[PDB]
């Protein structure tokens, strides 16, 4: 195997790490819950629960380069409260471990579907608006760092123990060289039901197309994890969107919130609001709302 | 461990007349660089010519050399045509192998079209409808010559069509170990890394490429031209494409595309490869559309 050169700013000794229960596995590799001691340099003995991204046994040379690419991307983007932040890395004396922040309550889609109205309590309208505001603030920071998510969705938003929203999978690598050449991998497909019409047509992703995806994410929040465009075949979605079709207003959703969804779904990408503007409009709705 | 090549004086150019310049693209087993060649123009000899040079990288193996030599010899065997990237010369003696091919200043066809769309709510050329038909007509004539010279392309797409300064369509990367038409067909290997969106279904199953499979690819290339560089099958994930094609799915007619051009496009996507039109028939079909535009 091959060990990456150590970065003294992020390198953590793997003897300070205790791997635990797995959190899931995918085409990238596998995420394992773990306990890290000394990840806080101010409290060198405080144990902190972290999520460890590593390669599975069936990992090739490209899977290693993709994991390193995601790690180096998180270093350059910087830290923000509403994103999954990098905490450390183990590059010496063993396989590559990428330590990120741990979200105890899973992804946002499962967080909403498990709390639908009839022992995990129940969310209010102000809770759903706050969830959208935190995601908007996270996307505002990513866009300021010229980061295009390309896959913004409720499944890619993680919820912490303190009910903090953190955007995940933002520093992933894309098919840069051979974009029109695919190899029989596993599964996962394209998030066509979250993609803007111009993104479906040209396979080009912008901050404006991320805004469209945020509108679909907003629709997931107030449907408590509903599936977008139910019953619409994948081969007819682009034609329907191009002809003006938009998803209806979800049940128990204010006029202001549905307008924000419709603004994100404007046919012209230049007319859609920016994430900075979305933060302001969601903040104003959050102030006049009270429970 | 000598790396010497046989002498072919009719194609040899003195490397003292070739000055290597800015890189144009680094592939996997090679690289292309811009260069200036003097005394090579067939009309005005004193006029230097900007060319593209195919050469090996610093870590190239002896098999990479054999591949580049084979591509050069394939360009010799196929011959010259206006609508392909032609061979101009080679530096094979007293130094590294330089394969000189024609230079296309305006890049590939996909980026050529995308950079010339109408303004989208936010100052170059403006392609008329007859310009798009002329673009498709030139690519068809290039494939007709390659098909007549026993050459299958296997990767016909807008990205593999280059545009010169004179807006001439030239098919590129046609000699990358691709030549089966003498008699019996020829299969390939397994694995992947292949353009699914441009491949015929029979080329996707048994992995055997024919001239009929290239015609399917040309149909997809027609869709790219009249969408001004759109990505094929919008909204269809790659994993679900082959199943939809078997069930009879075909792309919808592009916006502002004539019915006749859509019919030409649709017969390229005939399920039976025997029923697809030949490139000779495609040239006559496009030339008919080209003459009836007044
Ligand atoms: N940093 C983290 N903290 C807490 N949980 C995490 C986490 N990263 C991932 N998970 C959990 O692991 C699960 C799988 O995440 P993963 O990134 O592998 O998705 P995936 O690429 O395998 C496709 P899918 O989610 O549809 O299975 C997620 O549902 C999530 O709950
Ligand atoms: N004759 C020519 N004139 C002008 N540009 C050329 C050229 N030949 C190649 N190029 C450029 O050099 C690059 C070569 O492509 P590159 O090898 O880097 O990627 P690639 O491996 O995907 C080629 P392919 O898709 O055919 O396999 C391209 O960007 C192309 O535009």
């Amino acid at each position: 195997e091959l060990e990456l050169p150590a970065d003294p700013k992020w390198e953590l000794s793997r003897a300070r790490l205790t791997l635990g229960k797995p959190l899931g596995e995918g085409a990238f590799g596998q995420v394992v819950m773990a306990e890290a001691i000394g990840i806080d340099k101010d409290r060198a003995a405080k144990p902190v629960t972290v999520a460890v991204k590593m390669l599975k046994d069936d990992a090739t040379d490209k899977d290693l380069s993709d994991l390193v690419s995601e790690m180096e991307m998180m270093k350059m983007i910087g830290k923000h409260k509403n994103i999954i932040n990098l905490l450390g890395a183990c590059t010496q004396g063993g396989p590559l471990y990428v330590l990120v922040e741990y979200a105890a309550k899973g992804n946002l889609r499962e967080f909403l579907r498990a709390r639908r109205p009839p022992p995990e309590e129940q969310l209010t309208f102000k809770d759903l608006v706050s969830c959208a505001y935190q995601v908007a603030r996270g996307m505002e920071y990513l866009a300021s760092q010229k980061c295009i998510h390309r896959d913004l969705a409720a499944r890619n938003v993680l919820v912490t123990e303190d009910n903090v929203m953190k955007i995940a999978d933002f520093g992933l690598a894309r098919d840069v060289h051979n974009l029109d050449y695919y190899k029989k991998t596993t599964n996962g497909r394209l998030p066509v039901k979250w993609m803007a019409p111009e993104a479906l047509f040209d396979e080009v992703y912008t901050h404006q197309s991320d805004v469209w995806s945020f509108g679909v994410l907003l629709w997931e929040i107030f449907t408590l994890g509903g599936s977008p465009y139910p019953g619409i075949p994948v081969e007819e979605l682009f034609k329907l969107l191009k002809e003006g079709h938009r998803m209806d207003k979800p049940a128990n959703c204010t006029h202001d919130l549905y307008m924000i969804m419709r603004e994100c779904w404007h046919a012209a990408p230049s007319q859609r609001p920016t994430f900075k503007q979305l933060v302001e409009d969601l903040d104003r709705v959050l102030t006049v709302t009270s429970t």
